[PDB]
């Protein structure tokens, strides 16, 4: 049965919602962002309406078969008429094709789901700004002051400051990166292009890049490993096994691998700046943990929701515990009294 925060109260829809079988009322589903815990549900057999952006839409068709016919994507900052209520889709800074949603109510009450976001100044100048919002659904994965990373352009100076000076020093080292989802491609693209390679792949991956309307792909991507000097790789196989095992494979090309693992936040972001970060290493191999996140850091959160004064505000996060809920209690009610709404 469908929880509480994932229903949109006076209309038809829900949010996220593929989990529960057909949720009674329901004559609309949307979808924010391809990623499993948000589409857990949906395949070929689905027959409600989807509402979600291009991107979205295209993994949807290509990787899940969903239906043609069921699939409604819709632009972005433009005014859509939905089943008879009014909803606006907003770009999330998230993963490819992620999106927050803003719901005009039939009785003048205002929504934004922000599904998964990384908060930004540059949401202050989106359709945001014209008006006023009544219920704020939060992705609160960050919510408490521990949580600190840099900004994306910071790691993405450190991995190809980092590769390029390995490569330089010896020619003869792959570079491979970690995945198990979309979002973060920003990582293995920048350092592909810093070494003038393609990125090579699997075919599963390669056909999910392909949905992804990413300027110039066929230029930078390839299933042709032996061309490349950047791989990709599951992220279960970062590890020093995994990797040796993979170096095995490239018939003596290489005798040195570099390997990055993009994980979110980890508790050693609590005593290391990024240019301190150091890797492990065990023989020619080495691997690089960094602290590439699509999730706001606690001080992003905090000064999107001061900017916008929601009137009330339910967390899609850390909602399973009593102490995880009070705690986002605490701060909410902090930052309305030090900003005055
Ligand atoms: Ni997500």
């Amino acid at each position: 049965t469908c929880p509480f925060y994932k229903k949109i109260p006076g209309t038809g829809f829900t949010v996220d919602a593929f989990q529960y079988g057909v949720v009674e009322g329901c004559t609309a589903y949307f979808l924010t962002h391809f990623h499993s815990d948000h589409y857990a549900g949906l395949s070929k057999h689905f027959t409600f309406p989807v509402y979600c952006s291009e991107i979205t839409g295209n993994l949807l068709k290509n990787k899940l078969h969903v239906q043609e016919q069921y699939i409604h994507p819709l632009p972005l900052d433009t005014e859509c008429i939905v089943n008879g209520v009014k909803v606006v889709l907003l770009d999330a800074n998230h993963c490819p094709g992620a999106v927050m949603i803003l719901f005009y109510l039939p009785n003048g009450t205002v929504i934004l789901h922000t599904g998964d976001f990384r908060a930004d100044p540059s949401m202050e100048r989106s359709l945001l700004a014209d008006q006023k919002v009544h219920m704020l659904y939060l992705d609160t994965t960050y919510c408490s002051p521990e949580y600190t990373f840099p900004s994306q352009q910071e790691v993405i100076r450190f991995a190809i400051n980092t590769a390029f000076e390995a490569v330089t020093l010896n020619p003869h080292a792959l570079v491979v990166c970690g995945t198990y989802s979309i979002g973060k491609e920003k990582v293995f693209l920048a350092i592909a292009d810093v070494l003038g390679s393609k990125v090579g792949m699997s075919q599963e991956k390669y056909k999910t890049l392909q949905c992804l309307n990413i300027p110039e792909i066929n230029s930078l991507i390839t299933t042709d490993m032996c061309s490349s000097l950047v791989h990709l790789l599951p992220m279960m196989q970062i590890n020093f096994k995994g990797l040796q095992s993979h170096l095995k494979k490239c018939g003596g090309k290489y005798n040195q691998i570099l390997a990055f693992r993009p994980t979110g936040w980890t508790h050693s972001n609590k005593f290391t700046r990024i240019a301190d970060v150091i890797p492990q290493t065990k023989g020619n191999i080495s691997i690089y943990g960094i602290p590439y996140s699509e999730h706001s850091s606690y001080l992003e959160m905090k000064r999107f929701v001061q900017w916008l004064k929601p009137q009330k505000i339910i967390p899609t996060v850390n909602v399973g515990t009593w102490k995880s809920r009070s705690t986002m209690e605490k701060y909410f009610r902090e930052w309305k009294l030090e900003a005055g709404y």
